[PDB]
């Protein structure tokens, strides 16, 4: 009769972010998946406005509110591998069936990695490597330099992932930090 | 713009001041679960009682809902006005830190002057639901200090009642 779904999902500011460091601050998924979808979302609009885009940008905030629900039963894994990205999908699929069934097609292609288009997956992985290096920035312009690293690498994964829309944000957001 | 800079404030502006917390609620955390279940109640409105509403443009609004907060620092339900006052200030401030080439896109998610009066009313309940939902993590770690509280909210909920909730409630809200 009852889902967890909820119950479970109420989990995920409990689970810390960036554990092999001292953080001047305790990033929690739940606040960082505020801040995915939000840049997610924002990265989609410019897209669309200024760059001949065609994505749902609300679609994308959403995908990327849940991106990395399953740590509520997996826990966060440091970035630094078949394995993982196993476990991982087992526990995306495990979340999927708390749903009740009547509701399960609306949540699946939000939590299972698998229904995110290639376009769709881009602008995700861009936000997230994008809230990685912010972040740093954060921890960094509080003295912290043991984010000094994690920076430079997730500048390399940046460059990879890079884009018109990723160049627009950073040259007028990320300053700021 | 400082905008993005100011939104990754959310996560540092405290919820629920007057009182103890076994466990400190801010901004950042409310709204993305404010957004989750703002679009669960839009989605079973949808999917069961003939709704034809857009589930994640209010996940969206959902979002943004409190994100002025980062100017003003959190402000207790226990004036009316001085509240509703210094909220519009901040919407605006906001705003026009927003690229003028974008602020079209944002200006709508932060000042909330365009919601239809169903997604007025999705993401009030969630906002509710979610304040509900606290008391009860609350009170469960033994956290007497929100017993007051969760009676008033109970008549926020009965005041805001729908079928989508009265769903929500009964499958996924005893699990807390
Ligand atoms: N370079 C580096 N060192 C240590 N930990 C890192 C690094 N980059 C990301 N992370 C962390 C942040 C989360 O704790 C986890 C997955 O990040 P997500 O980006 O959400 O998958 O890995
Ligand atoms: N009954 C009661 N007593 C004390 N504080 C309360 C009460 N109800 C809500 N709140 C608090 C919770 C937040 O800190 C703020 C506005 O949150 P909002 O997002 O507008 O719910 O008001
Ligand atoms: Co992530
Ligand atoms: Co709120």
């Amino acid at each position: 009769k009852q889902s967890h779904f909820f119950a479970h999902l109420s989990r995920l500011k409990l689970i810390n972010r960036w554990p092999l460091m001292r953080n001047v601050r305790t990033e929690n998924v739940s606040e960082h998946s505020l801040q995915v979808a939000m840049v997610a979302h924002a990265l989609a609009a410019i897209k669309n406005r200024k760059f001949g885009g065609n994505v749902n940008a609300e679609r994308i905030a959403l995908l990327a509110m849940y991106h990395d629900a399953s740590a509520v039963l997996t826990g966060d894994l440091p970035t630094p591998a078949q394995e993982y990205k196993a476990i991982e999908k087992i526990a995306q699929q495990k979340l999927v069936d708390m749903v009740p069934e009547e509701l399960r097609d609306i949540f699946a292609p939000l939590i299972d990695e698998h229904a995110y288009s290639d376009e769709e997956k881009s602008l995700v992985k861009q936000a997230d490597a994008l809230c990685a290096y912010l972040k740093c920035l954060e921890e960094l312009a509080a003295g912290n330099n043991e984010f000094l690293l994690a920076k430079t690498r997730l500048e390399a994964t940046l460059e990879a992932r890079r884009s018109q829309e990723m160049d627009y944000f950073m040259e007028i957001f990320v300053p700021s930090f």
